[PDB]
DNA sequence: TGCGACGGTCTGACGCTCTACACAGTGCCAGGGGGAGATAAACGAACGCTGAACGCTCCGG
């Protein structure tokens, strides 16, 4: 299931590259340790390979993933509660969720109701760490530059 | 009630300048009411223009 020198997607941290295999004991038990590790904040994480799918692991989508996240980012009629509140509590959750189908429908309602109006500043940086995780998930998905990847995205949101 | 003792409470702890310094870890926005500043108009005032008009010295044919 993984292998090494492999791209795979962390939730909340994006795309990551795994270096090796590690051979831990805990308790005289060999567990299946991976290390993997992102250019965003200089970390290395460890998983084991049995618990890997309860903590939300998830592989590289291929050519699945692009056209479905695209259709769902150009799906129209999408509402939201008049309350505030409520899709504030829903946003979040959406992004804790790890789904790359809800963090687009959440990307592009936000950027649509940035686009309208102009929401605020606070929520500027929720919407750029999500684009953020968003870039880099596609980034490394179709193989592409990070600067192609922040740039193709710009004629396809509109 | 008398007893020590147990305890709390309270007080200051010589004088001045030469010197003499500053002070730090945990949310967020929408709807609505007031007064600050720009606007264009307004009622009244006095400010000018109209030279006219009164009166003077005036050079004068």
């Amino acid at each position: 299931t993984f292998k090494v020198g492999d791209t795979v997607v962390y939730p909340h941290h994006g795309a990551a590259l795994i270096e090796a295999i590690e051979t831990r004991q805990i308790k005289g038990v060999d567990k299946t340790y991976l290390v993997l590790k992102v250019a965003q904040g200089d970390l290395t994480v460890r998983v084991p390979a049995d618990n890997a799918e309860f903590v939300g692991v998830r592989d590289v989508v291929g050519q699945d993933g692009l056209d479905r996240v695209f259709e769902v980012l150009r799906a129209p009629y999408a509402e939201e509660p008049t309350n505030w509140s409520r899709r504030y509590k829903a946003n979040l959750e959406k992004l804790a969720s790890g789904d790359v189908i809800k963090v687009a429908e959440v990307v592009r309602d936000l950027w649509r109701r940035e686009r309208e109006r102009g929401l605020s500043a606070g929520e500027k940086r929720m919407l750029a760490k999500a684009r953020q995780i968003l870039v880099s998930e596609l980034a490394l998905a179709e193989n592409t530059n990070e600067d192609k990847a922040e740039a193709l995205l710009d004629e396809v949101l509109a």
